[PDB]
């Protein structure tokens, strides 16, 4: 089951992709990852096309936050099992 | 309901927000998040009017903070069940 | 009863801002708050107009520090309850 | 045996890196560190020869990151016994 | 008695601080304090001319350290009561 | 007994740093100290001559690593006994 996760320089903005992401597809939101210099991730897991269509859609609607910026995205579709217990994309 | 946030750069700032929000109308403050690089956010919930009122009075009034800086603000109608995973 | 605080870029200069904050007036000393990038603040409570005789006296006196900067300061006269438990204030 | 890591500016770069790293050959996902300022870092054990296979896809693959950025890759080929105090 | 304490980029320095002050004249270190932005502060008790002393010399040899810098310096004679809610 | 320690920006860097260090000397490889901004310092112990040994040996092999800096580096012959415990240096 494929991940995805998209970077953001501030908070509200990772609530907003966060919600947009959950709202646009069958994927299971599974937290956010904090690594300072205000940059923040959220994480999803599902179907590949279905993280797709959530990734998209996350995007775009930080279009609607006032000051929201996107600094970085991306997919795994067949993510390795040792990433699971090491990193928080469980 | 809604829910209402805005993020500043500076503390003292961010205190202001949350007072103006929360005195603006009929919200409940849930929430206060640092993600570093001196950037906060605090965080509001309440009808999507309530919530419209209070984060705009929660930007103007922090014109009134020396040194205060806005950095973003959002609002999200009708929050997923399960955002609460990102909220604190 | 009011919240008056003073934020500033560096330690030694808060210290001093905290110190001279609650020698110059009527107020409780209630901690101090990190929020990175070298930004730090300092909190006090009591009346409002011992509170501006505090934060007077704390952006005067970090002329007297050397490195120091202020970066912003602010007082609420009659702050909300719902902000004694969320933030740091009490 | 060695270690292999790499140093990412962001979060989902990172975790390319890491899933690189350990479908291009024998090694070990063993660390994931965090130092603040954005900066991210991913430690891996096996073979010098599977370590530099690793590193080397890694590398490459964070190209294909929408906003990936590498800070730095290294290799240690015969790590003392007692660096296991720096490693997570 | 005073306090007195001297704020260093990068935490070797800051060690070659707290040892000269420490060295220097009659004074215990208390403090070592954590800002972020890879600001370090350390923090020291005594007379005032033992501190005096002690924050002078602590300034003059970090100028002896590889890549040392000294961002801010400060000392306060009769420090409040209370002023302990802000000490490590 | 005294201490030596490199500061890298990056952590790849300080891990070669670490493991340089503890390879070229009779050297008690005691940590790593983080201090943000992406500053990190390792730290020794052991006879003045070895940490020497090991700080130089430490510095030189930083430039094998792809994208590594030494930020600052210092060594103490006799540390205080009072900073032990208040430092991370034990």
């Amino acid at each position: 089951i494929a991940v995805g996760m998209i970077e953001t320089l501030g908070f509200p903005a990772v609530v907003e992709a966060a919600d947009s992401m959950v709202k646009a597809a069958r994927v299971t939101l599974v937290g956010y990852e904090k690594i300072g210099s205000g940059r923040v991730t959220v994480i999803v897991r599902g179907d590949v096309s279905e993280v797709q269509a959530s990734v998209t859609a996350g995007i775009e609607n930080i279009r609607r936050v006032n000051g929201g910026e996107v600094l970085s995205n991306h997919i795994i579709a067949r993510p390795h099992e040792n990433l699971e217990y090491v990193l928080p994309i469980l």
